């Protein structure tokens, strides 16, 4: 085939087991999501139910975290982020239609509240109190968008503070980086209202993916372990993994992206004339995805050698990366129906070295040019 993506067999084992599980209704806590709908002013009960089914939201998040720790902190942050996946989707559906001035107004409201809210640590204001703080806004939905973002960041902070296991300065650093991710998400939307590489880099932030990647730090206890991995290296892993998501998503969304002005690497190839058909486009996508998995494997193995105390974190990033395959091929209805898909070939342990040696020039060039972006989220 020309559509093959190679991946280590043991990078897919957790997902295969997870997809046989029943939905965990107690963990989903749908009634608690409905309470948050009412409190935030985002969505309705009916809309929350429709979005949950459209995303297949529980299995969507479990594809990213097929191994999920059961300590209370991890369970609480998983549940909060499952609920925020729903509200964030509804917020995104609304504000991606904002024009430039509406996005600037939204960003200004978010930035006005940032210090006065964060400086109340650990006694954060409720959504009601925060809505009173905001100045008049021309678009009324913006107040609900802003205070939902803050309530999510505040609730995250309070979960991490529970029982004092994580030192406060690390809780606050995580909070700041999560708020940074929200700010860069808004900025990415603003940019779209006004090169190929800058377009691709923008695609890494236009869906707040960093927020779900940061959960790996909670689940694998990197906020409590003393380690020598600088924060910049965390984001190397995050952004390489996000690139995988962007590229496979562009393949599965092309039939829709064809018809609107959404950015897509497949659309760029057709516009520049570098692919003549979807067979060629799928081949190019497979070479990129395949190269990312090779580069991720090398980063994971080098990370484990240098920082053995973070071995679990490195592995979980690998699983999260493979999770995007299952999200697009198995879990999300609108992605599963794409006639344009890649095919996974599993690499067994005996063949790992020979797999890594066999590289593709095109896929490697895309990955190497992308990683040059790394040389504000943190
Ligand atoms: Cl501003």
């Amino acid at each position: 085939s020309g559509k093959i993506v190679r991946a280590p067999s043991n990078w897919t084992t957790p997902h295969k087991k997870m997809l046989k599980e029943d939905e965990d209704q107690e963990l989903i806590a749908f009634d608690k999501l409905l309470s948050w709908v009412s409190e935030t002013g985002v969505g309705t009960e009916e809309q929350a139910k429709i979005v949950f089914k459209k995303i297949n939201a529980y299995f969507y998040l479990r594809c990213l975290y097929p191994v999920l720790p059961r300590d209370p902190k991890s369970m609480k942050i998983f549940q909060l982020n499952l609920h925020f996946l729903i509200l964030g989707y509804i917020i995104d559906d609304a504000i991606e239609k904002y024009n430039e001035n509406e996005m600037k107004e939204l960003i200004a409201g978010y930035n006005l509240l940032q210090s006065q809210v964060s400086e109340t640590f650990p006694n954060f204001p409720s959504i009601f109190e925060m809505k009173q703080l905001l100045g008049n806004m021309k678009n009324d939905f913006s107040k609900s968008a802003i205070t939902t973002m803050f309530d999510y960041v505040n609730k995250t902070t309070l979960i991490l503070l529970e029982e004092g296991e994580i030192a406060e300065h690390n809780v606050l650093n995580y909070r700041k980086r999560l708020s940074n991710a929200v700010a860069v998400y808004f900025d990415a939307l603003l940019s779209k209202t006004k090169s190929d590489g800058a377009m691709l880099w923008r695609r890494c932030f236009d869906a707040l993916a960093i927020a779900v990647y940061m959960l790996t730090e909670v689940f694998s206890k990197t906020l409590v372990k003393n380690h020598t991995l600088p924060v910049s290296e965390f984001y190397k892993f995050y952004l390489l993994s996000i690139l995988f998501c962007v590229v496979i998503n562009d393949l599965h969304s092309y039939e829709r992206d064809k018809l609107d002005d959404t950015d897509s690497v497949v659309k760029v190839w057709f516009k520049e004339g570098s692919v003549a058909n979807m067979e060629a486009a799928t081949s190019k996508v497979s070479k990129i995805l395949d190269a990312i998995i090779q580069q991720m494997y090398l980063f994971v193995e080098e990370g484990k050698a240098r920082h053995p105390e973070l071995s679990e974190w490195f592995e979980r990033i690998a699983y999260m990366t493979v999770g995007w395959i299952y999200i697009h091929k198995t879990v999300v209805p609108r992605y599963v129906s794409s006639p344009f898909q890649i095919e996974v070939v599993e690499i067994h342990e005996n063949m790992i070295s020979n797999w890594l040696l066999k590289k593709d020039a095109y896929g490697q060039r895309v990955v190497q040019q992308f990683l040059k972006n790394l040389n504000m989220l943190y």
